[PDB]
């Protein structure tokens, strides 16, 4: 009901250090 956000983290394929992206994604609308 076309408004509002997908959820949204990126964990940046690895590395082991704190690679964590974001993101954006909605109910494309």
């Amino acid at each position: 009901h076309t408004d509002g956000q997908t959820n949204t983290v990126t964990d940046g394929g690895d590395g082991r250090y704190t690679n964590k992206d974001s993101d954006t994604d909605h109910r494309e609308d």
